[PDB]
């Protein structure tokens, strides 16, 4: 289960953070790590879609090869904080698992600039029991963490050296079929 109230980032940017373009992970922070962690590679677009805010995620394991694509339209809580509806879809967006009521995740995000930022995420998928996610994000996928997101990790209480790196996963991303989920 979650337990924490993440904090938005003081005078957050909507426009600049949800501008179409992707975000990497490279590098998180679970709070309930399974005993056998799965090391997936991640990213999102976050976009605005004809008035709606929009995400568009990709998950792929470098060692099963499991890889799935969701769309979500976001709903507002505050600045900085949304609730997520997800449909799992194919990367041209066909509809494989509809939205439901119990599968959704939160959204905070604590610090962002032009080029990288931290977010905190809770998911809620059906019966599943699931943990706090923390994610430091870059405009660049191997881009190693710079001051300012490092800085926001302490600022939050949290301990950088405790986040698990992407970076030498050989992680590979679909980037055009992100930027076209975000209008479906
Ligand atoms: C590198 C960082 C991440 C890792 C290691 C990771 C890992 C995973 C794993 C293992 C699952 C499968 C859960 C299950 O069904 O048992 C999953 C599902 C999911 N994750 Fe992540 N995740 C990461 C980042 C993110 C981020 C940043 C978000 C939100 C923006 C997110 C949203 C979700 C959603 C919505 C699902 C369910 C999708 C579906 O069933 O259609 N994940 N993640
Ligand atoms: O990656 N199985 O939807
Ligand atoms: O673990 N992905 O929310």
């Amino acid at each position: 289960a979650c337990t924490k109230n993440a904090i938005a980032q003081t005078g957050f940017n909507k426009d600049k953070y949800f501008n179409g373009d992707v975000w990497y992970v490279t590098d998180y922070l679970d709070l309930e790590p399974d005993d056998v962690p799965k090391r997936y590679c991640a990213a999102l677009a976050a976009g605005t879609a004809s008035g709606k805010l929009k995400e568009a995620l990709y998950h792929y394991d470098p060692k099963t090869q499991d890889t799935f694509y969701d769309v979500s339209e976001l709903q507002v809580e505050s600045l900085g904080k949304y609730t997520a509806n997800f449909k799992k879809v194919d990367k041209n967006g066909n509809v494989k698992v509809a939205v439901t009521a119990g599968n959704y995740y939160t959204f905070t995000v604590m610090y962002a600039d032009d080029s990288s930022a931290l977010i905190h995420t809770c998911l809620h998928k059906g019966n599943k029991d699931l943990g706090d996610l923390y994610a430091v994000l870059n405009r660049n996928k191997d881009a190693a963490a710079g001051d300012k997101v490092k800085s926001a990790v302490s600022a939050a209480t949290l301990e950088f050296s405790k986040f698990i790196s992407t970076k030498e996963n050989n992680c590979a991303y679909d980037n055009d079929s992100l930027k076209s989920l975000l209008t479906k």
